[PDB]
């Protein structure tokens, strides 16, 4: 009536239906789902989308394509939708409509599905529905031959319209722009780089979030892009200070005006803990303060000293003590520009002490609290442990706390600004395919908070491959339980 | 063969159809313009999408609204396609096929448009139409506030049917070179991990450009000795050798993860070194490999020097001390800023246009990816200028990089291949939403512009970068 | 292959003689395959500005089309639906009506210990359609022939 | 389509279809309930097993039987199916769809109720109804014993069908998980072969509760130091070596079957090695690999001693002799009672929750089975509370194990995977058929009781343990 | 304005929450009104409803119109 006679007299693949067996499958387990219903091609849905009535039945072709050597006897069905479906055995699978196909079967045939005849109009969207579709496999498929994991046999599936088939009402259709897919990077974690301090990381970690108390401010930003913390997008901009030193006159000190990225000076007025890129843990670092003359350009070197358990360290106020090797090389008012690579241990008897990963600095010294919190974090679905990313910095005079745990990767939070992707549900999915077996080696817990989790017990350095992309899949609820690697 | 009676014998609304008619309109002007075709009756154009070509014609109506009290007179027509229609009088419009109507008319009219049945295949991605329909301010309405409002309603002809069944347009699409909504500031030089300051424009006869640190297929294949992570450019990791009385320090090198370096391999060299003879104060830095204790001391590389041989596997070190790092420790090279420690020339070094020492100065370097220069002539390059710090000295800090460290590795996670040679970026700043500059950027990884001189281009920091398309071999930009 | 009359060699001479048109065609094509291979093969039919770069093989379901094994040892036909806007085409235009697509459905896993073995050949066979003719007469062409720009293979 | 005609047409008793209905019965109150639907006429209800939903609808009738002396009126009607009919007045029984009888009455008389084909499918796992029938003593029927009885007779409607073709029912079911019905006095502890004698509750910070014999999964997989059989935990099998002139021996351990012992394997220890510090007069038993010549010693073990190394492969023991039991003999530990022979201190070993030494004091016990606390917050665990023998001193011999060592066997035998995580669990004793506390069992492998502070759970011993079924993860026991 | 179109034929409850698709009254454009009034012609909207025409019946209870439980009645403090 309301069709043209290409689609009701032909068919068509299927949208989804995509599915291989092997030899290392076992018979009564399932292969294949899926509802049946007028979704089944892309033909009837974009020529449903803009109806609204409906009615009628299907026909379901099949196809497969097999050698001769292997084996094996398969079968569909139809089932009522409620039904549990789970260790059926195969041979009680007689009792519905169905039919048996050989794997050797050159040519296509097609399923019975005998129409229900309760039609009454179905609302043309409901997915609590008719007939879902099952595959298993009838017979053991012995599938004897000398190559390896051979023969996989492919499979497809096509639909039709049925010969009593119509829409019943008319409507204007909707628009329905799309959303982000929710990419992430398929970095190693070994070549992604630590987003409290510019280096890269080394290694995944977890461990009991009861351990620490759990809360640094770089690598603190939304799920869709929004600047948050004391997080900026430049690593090299983490840790490293850039000013005007003013000279202390008998020590190798010196008191900063803090500058930008670019040089930019300051604004104690904004709605920040600290400046862009300030330590945000206490620790003593020894990398290298330069200056650049603002008149030629003689390029002077001195290895500093940072120390953010300092009283002079007042980042939001405007002045950052450094103790240089060097007293007063660095001029009055240039481009003074300290640069962090590793920490030390010394003025400190304690070994293995610093930095302190988690306790917070003195932003505006030790007078005003650090305002403007991006909170800490705890699993909310209880048990689980929180994801570190353990790396080491280098220790040059003693030896320091070199396990630095950060939260984030810095390259993720690029990435996201650039997705800025809306959410579906709160907790997503990311597996750890190797891509070298295909196949996962860890899973996640990564909430729409901004941090990642697992069900893992203890502490454990997660040593993976490091040919290792990671593979986002969808989203979990605040339920989930993963399991224990 | 059939579509649904009840599309066919009634009229619809059209997405056009609106109309503020005042007064204060000016008096024989363009109001309305709309391709005619099946892009205009909504229902019938999502039908419509799948079908990919036509054969018939339309009708279309009119609906006026507005009060007994102003008087004014109003034109639609149909012109040939391609016909401009800008200069143009609203007194010539009538020999046109059209039809004037009032101001107080109640009941719906249609208008002729004559028929020629093509019996052709409008093909639904082309953009061409028969016609573009039209609307003029007849006679200029004064009345004593009040504004006039009109709405197009439409069918199709009778004989009007369709053609083939064709699958959904874009379904599968390549990836669709999704560019970076950076800025400059924001993005780090690919021959040092510094973030670029300014960007420059210059001729590509004052160098010899050819550097290897920032060199990458459009579609992700490892080039040159430019690697992934923007912190292993220009650091060090091996295991440094003692020499018994100076400052200096031969290093066997090895990887990121201290690895074993394999010099047999079709590298230019270890995959982070520099790409350039120069002479810069860092930080050689070590730790004990029994507990964990760190030092890090000042330390002096040189590119241009005869024992830095990365790709043999042996590399100098000029340190503040002598014997503080130990033979093959995790001992690591981190700079800090490039001095001016010879002679007394200015901005001498890094001698970034020059190639320094991968398998020493008895073999150069293998495998290099080529040089570049602006082969469509009239244009000059696009450098990205840099300020190296430094603590004593005043060396040429001038470092221009040719792509940005983020970008590889975003269009390695596009991985795409191009769909022609030169593309159509714009640098959009959106705090205008205007175009300062756009660029000639060629599918082997390398961008141009036609602008003379050396300019350092000062752009504001909040703009980003807007790819349009794919163009053609042999187009010239327009100077700024 | 672009469909036309140019794809029989007795039509090619029997056309070039004549200049009036019309009509379709029918395909058969054949195949030769052993038992071993497994693999599903696709022909189908297209709109000839079609862009045809990195299409899905799934969706290849929406054209008129076939599906064969290729293990299949008898011939079969294409259907070829007809457009029925024939017109008088003018027997010579480049600029015609629907190309022909080969297409592989099935990964062909192939597993043997040969190597690069039962590399399956094909053929091709065209026919007129029934309602097939010509129209108008002419006097032919003499069409001498060129060089094939030949070089040494030293 | 079709069912039996002879079905169709006449009638049939109902297994409710009894009533003893007294004066002596309290007037105004409820006396039978029934859903309706198919599960009330019987050759329909096995019929309609098979079958899965319905459509149509049915008709009753009643029987009734009592004498002329007596003089009672009595109501039958029909409900929404989740009203509460409890708070409930016969009067105000008559608004809903009703038919009174008399006492004295001979023909059946059927029911109106009222009908809305619903046309779906009313799942028959599912429990739910269009009512519940009801009858209530209307007028006290009294007289001068007697008692009154009447039956329901049923039929279903003319336009009843059926749907669809479905097979039998729970035709496979997956381990049921049989819970032993044993007493825990009659089970024996995990941590060492005694049988339980109390149970117990308390906190889980008191201490760090992680053993490692008496850990399984709950689908049989061997875990832990857990193996078997009850009698091979915290004992010893292997080859003794002499000590020159101390009691100690250092035994090169060996299986239970005295097989050569593998040190190479994924294990924590030895399968059936002690998990705790402790001090032990055990016995030392040897015999001659030539005759057969028993002998058995006092001997005392050290779990908390260097030598004790089982995944290693060397354990020591200290024996009231010195030289008795032959190097590389049929040498196997039996303890007998823990002993105090350390200073004077008071219950202070065994140490039941540190761990010991397998791999002795330089690598730990490596593939451990992980800790337990209550997840779940508000609740303490169950531990199953023993008391130690003990010939000289007085050590701290009270053992919490968390498991049975027969139900570790019992379900190796289910070796069932579960359905949700948390089960149903209920000790009742048959005695008084009554449970006196339930648990929250975690598909994981503990259980735990939101029960408060520390309590001897004293409790009737011949009390079995009845499953029920599976709990989300959110579910808050009453407190005792 | 029209809303999705469902039914569940059994029944709804009628005495529960038994919630469904809320109302939305939502701001497009923000109707300015250009005059020399401030804020005049405040413009009002209504809701005047019927039932749609499958729209019916079907169980019927004792009305029990009285009261609900104590309705949590909180301190104002």
């Amino acid at each position: 009536n309301v069709i043209d006679p290409w689609i009701r007299n032909n068919f068509v693949q299927a949208p989804g239906g995509e599915f291989t067996v092997s030899p290392r499958n076992a018979p009564g387990e399932i292969l294949w789902s899926a509802p049946l219903g007028p979704d089944l091609n892309p033909y009837l849905s974009h020529l449903a989308r803009m109806y609204n009535g409906y009615a009628g039945g299907f026909e379901v072709q099949v196809i497969l394509a097999g050698n001769a050597f292997t084996a094996g006897k398969i079968i569909f069905a139809a089932v009522p939708p409620n039904f549990p479906t789970e260790g059926l055995s195969p041979s009680q699978v007689t009792m519905f409509p169905h039919i048996i196909v050989d794997v050797r079967q050159l040519e296509p045939v097609l399923i019975p599905l005998p129409d229900v005849r309760n039609n009454f109009y179905h609302y043309n969207q409901s997915n609590d529905s008719t007939i879902k579709l099952i595959a298993m496999l009838y017979t053991p498929l012995r599938a004897n031959n000398a190559g390896e994991d051979v023969f996989t046999v492919s499979c497809r599936v096509l639909t039709r319209p049925s010969p009593d088939f119509d829409f019943i009402f008319l409507v204007p259709p909707t628009v329905e722009s799309r959303t982000k897919p929710f990419t992430v990077p398929i970095l190693t974690v070994e070549e992604m780089t630590n987003s409290r301090f510019p280096i890269p990381l080394e290694k995944l970690f977890t461990g009991p979030s009861g351990a620490f108390v759990v809360q640094p401010q770089n690598g603190r930003c939304t799920t869709d892009g929004v600047l948050l913390g004391t997080t900026q997008l430049s690593p090299v901009n983490i840790c490293t200070f850039r000013g005007d030193v003013t000279h202390i006159a008998g020590s190798r000190n010196y008191t900063m005006n803090l500058a930008s990225l670019n040089w930019n000076n300051y604004d104690p007025t904004e709605e920040i803990p600290a400046p862009l890129g300030t330590p945000d843990f206490v620790g003593k670092i020894q990398g290298v303060l330069t200056q650049t003359t603002k008149g030629d350009g003689s390029t002077r070197g001195h290895k500093a000293t940072v120390y953010t358990g300092s009283a002079p360290f007042t980042p939001k106020l405007g002045s950052v003590q450094f103790s240089t090797d060097t007293e007063n090389d660095f001029e009055t008012h240039q481009n003074t520009k300290f640069t962090p690579v590793g920490v030390i241990q010394d003025g400190s008897t304690t070994h293995r002490n610093e930095p302190q990963q988690w306790v917070l600095p003195s932003y505006s010294g030790r007078n005003v609290h650090n305002v403007h919190l991006a909170p800490a974090v705890a699993p909310t679905f209880p048990g689980e442990q929180l994801l570190f990313f353990r790396s080491t910095m280098p220790g040059c005079s003693g030896y320091p706390n070199m396990d630095l745990d950060c939260l984030l990767p810095q390259e993720w939070v690029q990435h996201f600004y650039q997705e800025a992707a809306p959410a579906q549900s709160d907790v997503a999915l990311l597996r750890f395919v190797n891509p070298d077996t295909g196949r996962v080696l860890f899973e996640c817990k990564l909430h729409k908070s901004g941090y990642v989790t697992v069900a893992h017990t203890g502490q454990h350095d997660l040593v993976i491959p490091p040919n290792g992309y990671f593979r986002f899949d969808s989203w979990v609820n605040q339920f989930y339980t993963l399991a224990p690697m």
